C-alpha cells in the first residue's frame, strides 16, 4: 500500500519543488499525480528539450510518461480561468486516457472579492495577496445559503469544471486504484502558520502531515518524503518576516547573481545564508528520506559539498536518516545531478 | 521513535474517546498526553472509584500514573476560564513535577465576540456555536496589529497562562524527550470539513493526518491508531446534517433508552442505525490498528457481536487490519472489556 | 467426568465467595449450580447492571446464562420462608425450564425452637445464633417418630417445597446428566470444627472434602478448586475467637475504611492483618488450583501485589500449584480483574 | 503426592474391611495407618499364623512391617479404656519407633452418659446404642465451659492420652512426612445418614469424601479406593431398616450357614440377596478403583463368579473402572485370593 512519494520544501519556499517533481515524474513514471495548491505562487519545470511549465493549479508531474490521473485535493484554492489555461497548455499530455479529478470540497477562488480582502496583509505581513486565505475563510464559514465557494456547488452553474468535479468515494477509489503516486507540497516548512515567525507566515502548516490531510491521503500510503532546499534560502520581499539566529541577510551582489524576482508581483526576493537551525527544525518535523539540494550553481564545489554534510548531520541529530540524493545546478531537467556522481 | 498512540472517532463524534483515553492512560502509563481540542467538544472519563472528568481543554489521559507532560497543540481553541477550572479540578494530578505546555500558536477564545459570530450557523447547520471557527478565522487573518488571539501574545497581558505558554523549540524538545505519548483526537471522521456532508460538518478534517499536524507530531512517531465507534451512531440536535444511504434515524424510545443530551449544549442527540458505508469510508482514511466498540449495552450479545464482525470485514475491505480489541458496556473504566474475554 | 468447579473460603469467611460465584457463572455458563448452606451465612453478588442478590439458601450462580438445574444438598439447613423469598426475587431466572432440586435429607429450620437453642453460644462463642447446629442435631437424633426435620417428611404437609424435594436417585441422576457444575462452599477454612480455634468455630469442616460430601458429589467429578481470600481477613463481632500468631487485630479506622457489618446480624466485623500461617494451613488442606484475592481496594498496588506473591509462595510450600488468577477491587462483576491484566 | 489407599464398604457394613486392611498392610507395607472410627462396631483381622485383632479404635493396618505412624482422626469417637486395652494388646507392634497421634479434636466417649442417651434409638432404629452420636452432639454444642469432650481438653486431666494428643500442625506434618498411607473407612455406603433409608442409618455419610474429611486428608493425596462387598449383604438385627427393590431377605438356614451374630450385643445379623441397585448406587458415589468380594465361601464357583461380573458391569454403568481384584473365602489372611488366580 506504500506508494506515495511526497515532495516538500525545507526552508521558506521557492527552492525547486517544481524542478524535482518534473524530474521524478520523468524518471519514475507515476500513474497518479496529486496536489493541494493555493494561488500563492507558481511552480516551474523545464525539460531536456526546453519545454517550460509554470503551474499554480496543476501538479508539475503531468510530464510522467505513464500519467493516468491528475488529482486536485480538498485543500486546493484555484482560479477556474487559470485551470482552463493550464489544462489547454498541456492538452497533448492531458489526453483522452488521462482523468482530471477535482475534489468536491476544493475551493473556487472569486478573484474579484478574495484579492480585495488580502490588500491589507499584502503590505503588513508581505503577503502574496492572491486571495488564498479569504477563499479558505469563506469555505470555513459553512453558510448553507452559499453555493459559490466549493467546487461541488460551483459545478451546478459553471460547466467548465463540472466534468472534473468528482464525489468523495470517487476520490478514495482513484487513490485505491493508483499503482504509484507523486504528491506535491507547496510553500515551505518555515512559512507554516504554526512555526515561530507567526503572523509573518502562510494560512496553513507546510508539513507532510498537513499535505497528506489536504490531499485526503491515508498515512499507511506514504512511501517516501523528498525534501527540497537551497544553499542560500530566500524569503519573498517586503515586510515578509524574520530569520533564524544563525543566519544573515545577504545581497544578490555578494553572490554575484542577477537579483531574483517573483513571476507576476515582480517583488525582489530576499536572500539569506544557510541556516543549520532551520535544517534541524525542518528535519525534526518533516523527516525526509531523500533531499534535493538546489542552487549549488551559486557556490563553489567546497561550498555546496560542505552544505551536503551539514544537512546530513542535521538529519541524524533529529533521528532522521535523510540522504542528499540530488543536486541542482540550473532550472532544467539536465541540471539535476545524482550526488554520488558529482561528490 | 514510534511511541504515539492516537485516539480517533470513526463516526459523527461522541462515541467514547474520553473513556478509552482514560482507560489506556491507566493501563499503559504514558508520560506525555497531547491534544488539540476546540470548545465545540467535551469528553468524559469515569474511573474505577467513580471520579469523573469532563474536559473541553485538557486531555483525558492526565489520569496516567506516570504523567510528566500535558501538551495543548497549535490547533487548540480554548477558553482561559475553562482551562483554569479544568486545572483546578485535577490539581492533585497536575502536581509540581507535571509540566503543562500550551503551544505559542494555540488560539485563545473570545467568549463574547466568537460566540456572537457563530449565531446563525448554530441554527442553520446545527452548529454548537461555541466560537471555535470564529477564533480560528481571527488567527488566519494574520493581522500583525492583533496581539489578542494567539497564546504567545495573550500571555504578555494574561498571567494565568504565561507559565504554560512555551516556544516552538520547547514543544519539539518535549515530544523528543517523551518516552510514550497518548494523542487524543476530537469530533469524528464524518464531521470532517472535507467529507460528503459539507456544510453540515466542523471547521477541520477529523482524520489522523490532520490531528498529528494540529499537534505538531512528526509522522515517523506514530505507533498505533485506536479508532472508536458506537453500535448506534449519534449527531447533535437540530438541522445538524444528513446520514449515509444504508442507515436510518431512530428514537431513544425504539432503543428502550433514556434520551441522550449533548456535552456542551443541553440538547437532545439524534440517533441512527449502524452504517457499514460509514465504516468502510472511516477505515479507508483513518486506517486504525485497534477498535473500541462502545455502547454495546444498548444491544443484545448477538447484536453487538454481529457489529464486531461487520467492522472487521469493513476494515479488511479497505486494506486495514483493524482488530476490535475493546468493548464498551458502560461509561466507566470497569465497563471497558477485552473483546477476547467476552466473545 | 471432571466437570465440578468448587468455590471455597481460605480464611474466616466473608471473603467474596458470592462475588466470584456470580462472576464464574456469567463467564463459564454452568448448566448446574449446587450448594449446602446453613442459615449462619449470607452471600452477595452484584452484576454489571447493578442488580444485587443476597442469598442464604440459593446458590449465587443462578445468574448463569445456561442455567438448567439449581440443587440444594443434604448438608443444607434452610428456612422455607427464606427459600420462598429468594425464589420469588429471582423468578425471571428460575423459569419453567429450570429445575430446583432439594435433597430429601436437607434440614428444614424451625426458626423459633432452633434459634432459641443457640442463645448462649451466640454470646459465649460469638455464634450467629441462626439455629444451624440445633437443626443439624435434631436430624442426627434419627427419631423415626419425627417427621418435621428432613425435607422429604416436611414436604408431606408443606406443599411450598413439595415440587422441589426429590429422591436420592433423582439427585445422583441430575449430577450425572449435568454438563458443567458450579459448587459453592460456605463459611471458611479457619472456621472448621476441626481447625485449631475449637470451640470458636462452626458445626462442620469447611474444606473441599466436606463440601463435596455435603453436596453428594463423587470425588472423580472434581475439576478445579477456586479458593477465595481477603488482603485483611475478617471475623464476626463479639467473642468470636482467636487468631494466628503472625497476625494482629486492626480497626476500620487504621485502614481508612467505613466499618463493615455482618450479613445476617447487623453487627460490626473484626478485622486482622494478612496471615501467612493461615495461608500455608489453608493451602495444605484445601489445595486450590486458582485463587481470588479480594478487597485489594483497601491497599495500595505494592501492598496487594506483595500479598499475591506471599499466597503463591505459601501454596508452593505446601505442594499446591495455586495461581492467583483473579483480583477483586469492588463488590460488583466489573470490579473482578484478571491478575495477568493488572500486574 | 498421591499416596493414600482408602478402604470403604459398598453395602451395609460388616463386609471384611478389617480383613483386607490387614492383608494390604502386610503386602504393601504402609508407614502410616489412619482412621476415624466411632464405637459402633469392631473390625477383625486374623493373620497367617492365627493371631487375631479386634479393633474399635486402632486401625487394623498396625500389622504393617514398616509401621511408623498410627493416626486417629478428628472424626473419631473413642473410649479411652478401649484404646488403652487395644494398644497394650499390640505393644510388640506399637514399639518405641512407632508414633501414635490422636487429633486434638477427636471425641472422648463418656460411656456412662453417651450410652444412656442412645437407649431409645437402640430399639426404634435398631441402633448399636454405643454412644457415638450422643458424643458427636456434645462436640457440636461448642460450650466453651465444657472441657470434657475433645481429646485436647480431656488430656489436661487424663494423662493416659496426653502423650498421643497432638496439635493440628503436627497432624498436617505427619501426613506430609508419610511415604505411603492406609486409610480405613467404617460402617458402609447404604448406612449413610444421607442415603435413602434415613432415619434407619448411622450419624454420618459413609463415603470416600466424608472419610477423607473426617481424617483431615487433602483430596490430591488420594491414590486408590478399595471397595468391599459380600455375596449376600447383611444388616444388623432388629428394626434396622429396609432394603433395595431388587433384593430379598434370606435366612442363614437357606444358605446352609451357622447364624451370624454381632460380637458384644449378640444381635443376629439379617442376610439379603445381592442387590445390583445397591452396587450401581455405591459405584456412582464411592467410585472404587479395586474391589474385594468377600464371603464367596457361602456360594458355589458359578454363583460368586457371576457376582464378580455383575459388580464390574455395575461399575462401568456409573463411569467407574472398578476391577474385582480380591476374593475372600474365609476370615484369615490365607483366605484372601487374587481374582486372576481363581477365575
Ligand atoms: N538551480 C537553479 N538555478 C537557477 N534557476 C533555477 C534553479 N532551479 C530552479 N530555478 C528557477 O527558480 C525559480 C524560482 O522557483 P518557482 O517558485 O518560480 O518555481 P520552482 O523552481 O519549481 O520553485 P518551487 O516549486 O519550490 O516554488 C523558477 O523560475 C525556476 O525556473
Ligand atoms: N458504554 C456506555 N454506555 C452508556 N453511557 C456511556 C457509555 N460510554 C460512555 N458513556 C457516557 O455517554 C456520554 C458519551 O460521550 P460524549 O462526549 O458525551 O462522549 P465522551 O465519552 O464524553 O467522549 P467523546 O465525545 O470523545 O466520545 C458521556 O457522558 C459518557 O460518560
Ligand atoms: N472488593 C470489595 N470491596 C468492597 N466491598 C466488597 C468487595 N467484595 C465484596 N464486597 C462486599 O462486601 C461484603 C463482603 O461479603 P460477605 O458475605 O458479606 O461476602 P459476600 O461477597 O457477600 O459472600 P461470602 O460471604 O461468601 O464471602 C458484601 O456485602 C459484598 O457485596
Ligand atoms: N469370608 C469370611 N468367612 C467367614 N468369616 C469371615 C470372612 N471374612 C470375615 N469374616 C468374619 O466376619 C465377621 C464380621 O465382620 P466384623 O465387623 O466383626 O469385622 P470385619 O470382618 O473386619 O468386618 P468390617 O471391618 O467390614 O466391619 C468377623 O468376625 C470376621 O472374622
Ligand atoms: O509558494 C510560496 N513561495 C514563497 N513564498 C511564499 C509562498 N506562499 C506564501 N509565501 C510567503 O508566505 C507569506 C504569507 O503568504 P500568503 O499565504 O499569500 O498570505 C508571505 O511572506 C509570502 O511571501
Ligand atoms: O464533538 C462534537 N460532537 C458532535 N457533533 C459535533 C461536535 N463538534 C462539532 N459537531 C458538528 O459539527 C457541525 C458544526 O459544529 P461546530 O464545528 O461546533 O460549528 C455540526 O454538524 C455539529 O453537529
Ligand atoms: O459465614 C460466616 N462468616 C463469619 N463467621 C461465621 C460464619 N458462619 C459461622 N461463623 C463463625 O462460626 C462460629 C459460630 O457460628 P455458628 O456456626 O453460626 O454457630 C463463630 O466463631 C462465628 O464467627
Ligand atoms: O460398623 C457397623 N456395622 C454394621 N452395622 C452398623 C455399623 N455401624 C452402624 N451400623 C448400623 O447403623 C444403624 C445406626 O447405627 P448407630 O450409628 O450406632 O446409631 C443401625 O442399623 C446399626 O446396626
Ligand atoms: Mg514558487
Ligand atoms: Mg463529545
Ligand atoms: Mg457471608
Ligand atoms: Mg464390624
Amino acid at each position: 500500500m506504500e506508494n506515495v512519494d511526497l515532495v516538500i520544501d525545507l526552508q521558506f519556499g521557492s527552492t525547486g519543488k517544481g524542478l524535482i517533481a518534473g524530474y521524478l515524474a520523468e524518471k519514475n513514471g507515476y500513474d497518479t499525480v496529486i496536489n493541494a495548491n493555493m494561488p500563492n505562487a507558481g511552480h516551474t519545470y523545464i525539460n531536456a528539450e526546453g519545454r517550460k511549465w509554470m503551474h499554480k493549479v496543476l501538479p508539475n508531474g503531468i510530464v510522467s510518461p505513464n500519467l493516468k490521473r491528475v488529482m486536485l485535493g480538498a485543500g486546493s484554492v484555484f482560479s477556474i480561468n487559470r485551470l482552463m489555461e493550464e489544462i489547454e497548455m498541456s492538452k497533448d499530455l492531458l489526453h483522452d486516457k488521462v482523468a482530471i479529478l477535482i475534489h468536491p470540497m476544493a475551493t473556487v477562488l472569486d478573484e474579484e472579492a478574495h484579492k480585495k480582502a488580502e490588500v491589507g496583509i499584502a503590505t503588513s505581513i508581505g503577503s502574496t495577496g492572491q486571495g488564498s486565505m479569504a477563499a479558505m475563510v469563506e469555505k470555513l464559514q459553512r453558510d448553507p445559503t452559499n453555493n459559490t465557494i466549493v467546487a461541488r456547488d460551483v459545478a451546478q452553474y459553471d460547466g467548465r469544471i463540472a466534468q472534473y468535479v468528482c464525489t468523495v468515494e470517487e476520490w478514495d477509489m482513484a487513490l485505491m486504484a493508483s499503482e504509484r503516486i507523486l504528491a506535491e507540497g507547496a510553500q515551505g516548512f518555515s512559512l507554516s502558520l504554526n512555526q515561530e515567525f507567526y503572523p509573518y507566515c502562510t494560512s496553513r502548516d507546510c508539513t507532510p502531515a498537513r499535505f497528506l490531510a489536504d490531499m485526503g491521503i491515508p498515512l499507511p500510503m506514504l512511501n517516501k518524503v523528498i525534501g527540497t532546499a537551497r544553499c542560500h534560502p530566500i524569503r519573498v520581499g517586503g515586510t515578509s518576516g524574520g530569520h533564524y539566529p544563525d543566519q544573515e541577510e545577504l545581497t544578490w551582489e555578494q553572490l554575484g547573481q542577477v537579483p531574483e524576482l517573483t513571476t507576476v508581483t515582480k517583488k525582489v526576493r530576499r536572500v539569506f545564508s544557510f541556516s543549520f537551525i532551520q535544517m534541524q527544525k525542518a528535519m525534526w518535523t518533516c523527516q525526509p528520506d531523500e533531499v534535493f539540494l538546489n542552487f549549488c550553481n551559486y557556490l563553489s564545489p567546497m561550498g555546496w559539498q560542505d552544505i551536503v554534510h551539514q544537512i546530513e548531520v542535521a538529519a541524524q541529530s533529529r533521528y532522521c536518516d535523510a540522504e542528499v540524493k540530488y543536486l541542482g545546478f540550473g532550472p532544467t531537467f539536465n541540471d539535476v545531478e545524482l550526488r554520488e556522481d558529482v561528490m
